């Protein structure tokens, strides 16, 4: 039990409709086949996406709990089946989610998570401008490419250096790509100039390592149990030869020096104008909501117990 050294200076919120949210993504699950066996009351995805988007209307955050709970079912066939160890494979159904992600309508025998995948593409065209669905589906993109190189590490029985594990880990684990819902679910529009400010990039990779680190420390015994070490805790270990509770303390070293970093980088956000700064505030506030929400669910998820 690491709580009491997973602590922010910032507290988080959960959206009102958490619960009717979840049985809502079980619906959507169910309705496209991504259910596989008996248990799926326990999942409680939707119980995640209410803390990360917690000022969400509800359409919104309910789009965000389905696109949540996809990332789920995408990563336990990366991490938990053969898919994951096959990059011939992973190309294949990577070139189906990236011809549905360009707008291509599903074919008769495309899986269920290509037509899950038109689905939020669909549901996000009808909530997000073309210049937005460019970001959210490029950080996707990276994010299949994160995905194959943890296959050819699987492939070759590789271990990277925790520099090349930290760089990787940051596009491993979606989180840029769920930082684009953070626009929709506060319902702004930041300007180029203030979207790719030095500071606003500093604060996404700080917000991005914390929610992955704090997910490695809580998730090495799941991991470990599927001989998986993409795990900040498993890496460290392997760079210096260490105890596996010495190599837990470092781990969360590591998280808590990037709490500091993104708390300090916070108030060095320039000044753009009244309007920018305030939209800019919402957002910043939202990667807060993320880490919370990261924490907070992963403490209480049958997923990590
Ligand atoms: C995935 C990024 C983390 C490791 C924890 C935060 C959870 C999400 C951003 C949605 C679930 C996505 C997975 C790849 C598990
Ligand atoms: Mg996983
Ligand atoms: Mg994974
Ligand atoms: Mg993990």
């Amino acid at each position: 039990d690491y709580r009491a050294r997973l602590v922010y200076p910032f507290s988080g919120a959960i959206s009102p409709h958490a619960d009717i949210v979840d049985q809502a993504t079980l619906a959507w699950a169910a309705m496209f086949g991504l259910l596989t066996d008996h248990k799926s009351r326990r999942l409680q995805y939707g119980l995640l996406a209410a803390r990360a988007y917690p000022r969400a209307d509800r359409e919104m955050l309910q789009i965000a709990a389905d696109w949540i709970a996809w990332l789920f079912f995408m990563d336990d066939q990366c991490d938990e089946t053969g898919i994951g160890r096959d990059l011939q494979r992973m190309i294949a159904l990577h070139e189906r989610f990236l011809a549905i992600l360009d707008g291509a309508t599903p074919e008769a025998h495309d899986c269920a998570l290509t037509y899950a995948l038109a689905d939020l593409r669909r549901r996000l065209a009808l909530r997000a401008p073309d210049n937005w669905l460019r970001r959210f589906s490029e950080h996707v993109r990276l994010y299949f490419t994160a995905n194959r190189w943890e296959t050819v590490n699987r492939q070759r029985g590789a271990t990277p250096n925790v520099a090349t594990y930290c760089a990787a880990r940051l596009f491993s684990g979606a989180v840029y790509a769920c930082f684009d819902l953070i626009e929709l679910a506060e319902q702004i529009e930041l300007p180029f100039y203030a979207r790719h400010h030095s500071i606003v990039q500093q604060l996404e990779q700080a917000a991005n390592n914390i929610i992955c680190w704090c997910n490695d420390v809580l998730s090495y015994p799941k991991e470990m149990q599927h001989g998986d070490r993409h795990n900040l805790v498993l890496v460290i270990q392997g760079e210096h030869q260490c105890s596996l509770p010495e190599a837990i303390d470092r781990a969360l070293d590591l998280h808590a020096r990037e709490v500091a970093t993104f708390v300090r980088k916070r108030t060095c956000v320039p000044y753009f104008d009244a309007a920018v700064n305030t939209a800019l505030e919402k957002y910043v506030t939202g990667l807060q909501f993320w880490i919370c929400a990261n924490r907070d669910w992963s403490l209480t998820a049958t997923r990590y117990a």
